[PDB]
Formats: structure tokens, sequence, C-alpha cells
């Protein structure tokens, strides 16, 4: 997260690190059993950190639980990142707590303008590379569609919205990908992709997690 805050130790408690030996995404705890990340976080050996604010410190409250499933989005799509979301069972339930909490699916989209937190561990700079030990926050409106497309000409397709700032200064980064943007209680985004981190006019931008409720009730049911 460029331009942003220090959260505060687990005032974020559904946020997760996903962790192969060090951490490489975000995600967002949805159950107890389950977490919503980005499709393009994939890869075999994730180890689901939960209650985590300094990630290279045990301090207490951290449950790291092995990942039984990583379930990509059957149609997700490598090259323009369209349905960019997976969901990962861990192999033991999560023990719920004030410390450790699931976020809520929305019942409906957002609209521009609606502002949001975005959480996560990574980088924390524009120019060069600085990677935080403690959660970093970021206040954040989402953008009307055509302001999105302004800024991505022919890249935006339904599954995605933009959010940040148009001046630059403020935005998710590299080892945010897979994490939660939280709108009035209810998981509207997934850190997806932009064109480097907090530039003028390149907004983030996320996947729009409305889209696929149905599919995730209908994924977890069934696994
Ligand atoms: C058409 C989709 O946008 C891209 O080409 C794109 C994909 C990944 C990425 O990190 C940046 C741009
Ligand atoms: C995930 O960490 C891949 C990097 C893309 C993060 C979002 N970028 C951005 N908001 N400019
Ligand atoms: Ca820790």
């Amino acid at each position: 997260i460029v331009g942003g805050y220090t959260c505060g130790a687990n005032t974020v408690p559904y946020q997760v690190s996903l962790n192969s030996g060090y951490h490489f995404c975000g995600g967002s705890l949805i159950n107890s059993q389950w977490v919503v990340s980005a499709a393009h976080c994939y890869k075999s050996g994730i180890q689901v950190r939960l209650g985590e604010d300094n990630i290279n410190v045990v301090e207490g409250n951290e449950q790291f639980i092995s990942a039984s499933k990583s379930i990509v989005h059957p149609s997700y799509n490598s090259n323009t990142l369209n349905n960019d979301i997976m969901l990962i069972k861990l192999k033991s339930a999560a023990s719920l707590n004030s410390r450790v909490a699931s976020i809520s699916l929305p019942t409906s989209c957002a609209s521009a303008g609606t502002q949001c937190l975005i959480s996560g561990w990574g980088n924390t700079k524009s120019s060069g590379t600085s990677y935080p030990d403690v959660l970093k926050c970021l206040k954040a409106p989402i953008l009307s569609d055509s302001s999105c497309k302004s800024a991505y000409p022919g890249q935006i397709t339904s599954n995605m919205f933009c959010a940040g700032y148009l001046e630059g200064g403020k935005d998710s980064c590299q080892g945010d990908s897979g994490g939660p943007v939280v709108c009035s209680g209810k998981l509207q985004g997934i850190v997806s992709w932009g064109s480097g981190c907090a530039q003028k006019n390149k907004p983030g931008v996320y996947t729009k997690v409305c889209n696929y409720v149905s599919w995730i009730k209908q994924t977890i049911a069934s696994n």
C-alpha cells in the first residue's frame, strides 16, 4: 500500500497473509474454513496466516493453517485477468475470535464514490521497493465506469472496477494482490492489477466480488 497508514494490530481481522516460506499475496476470510483471494495468486504449498499484524514476528493471536484446496475460477484468463478470483479451503477450521473474523459478502454491488478500505503488506513505495512489517490501510473511493475505462481503454471488463486516486500517491501495490476492498462491512473487491503503483491517472483495478456471490456459495456448498 502506497500513501496509506498503519492499520493497528488486528483492526482488519478478516485480512490474511498467504505464505509459501514468505508473504506473497493477501486474502479475505469469509467463513471459518474458506478464504477469498486472486486467481493470479495461485500456487501449491499455500499456508494461510490469520490474525497477523507483524508478519515477521510471532506476537500472539496468529493461526497458521495449510490450504487443503485452492480453486481458481474456471474462466480466469491469465492475460486479461478477467475473473481474477480464487477460493482457498483451509485444512481445518480457523477458530474465530475478535482478532480472526470473517467478512460478509455483498448483497448488491457498490456505486461509484463509495468509500472503501484496502489493506495489505505490499510495497509502500511508488518509486523503488520497501516492504512493511505491519499491516497497512488506505481509504479509497470506487471510480465511475467512464473514468475507469478512460484510464484503461479496452481493458476493463464488467468483472472489474477502479478505485483510488487519479492524482497519484495513494494506491495498492505488489504484495497487496488478493487482498480485500471492503465497503460498509462488505467485501466488494479483490486487489487485482494496475499500471505501476500510485501513478497519476492510473488507479488500481479490482475484481468485482458482487458478480461472484452465487459462484462462491455454490463452490463452497459442493466442496
Ligand atoms: C488487458 C489486461 O491488462 C493487461 O494487459 C495487464 C495484465 C496484467 C498486468 O499486471 C497489467 C496489465
Ligand atoms: C499484486 O500484488 C499485483 C500488483 C498489482 C497490485 C495493484 N496495482 C495497483 N493498484 N496499481
Ligand atoms: Ca506475526
